[PDB]
């Protein structure tokens, strides 16, 4: 929840990578481009 | 939760890499570009 | 949780690398560009 | 948790490398650029 | 947890390298640039 006051640029460029608890299987691709953009996964 | 007051640039550029607890399998690609951007995984 | 008061630039550029507890398998790529950006993994 | 008061630049540029406890396998690439950026892994 | 009071520049530029306990295998690249940046691993 956003319950704060006075904060400028709060977590402005924060990035959180993979979080897994338990017995989980993840295969996939997540990409965000905010603007020539090459984001490429070629397994 | 955001329950704070007076904080400027709180965790502005924070990055958290992989967090796994248990028996988890992750294969994947996560990329964010905020702006020529080459982000490339060529396994 | 963010329960603090008066902190400027709290963890502004903090980076946390891989954290694994248990029996976990991770193969992947995580990249964030905040701005010519070349971030490249060519295994 | 952030439960502190009066701290300026708390852990402003802190970096935590790999932490593994148990039987874990990690292969991957984590890079953050906050600004010509060349971050390259060419195994 | 951050449960402190009065600390300025607490661990401002602290760096923690690899920590492994048990039977773990890590191959990878972690780089953070906060600003021409060349960070290069060419095994």
């Amino acid at each position: 929840s956003n319950q704060g006051n006075n904060q400028q640029n709060y977590q402005q460029y924060r990035q959180n990578g993979n979080q897994q608890q338990g017995n989980n299987r993840y295969q996939g691709y997540q990409a965000y481009n905010a603007q020539n953009n090459l984001q490429g996964y070629q397994a």
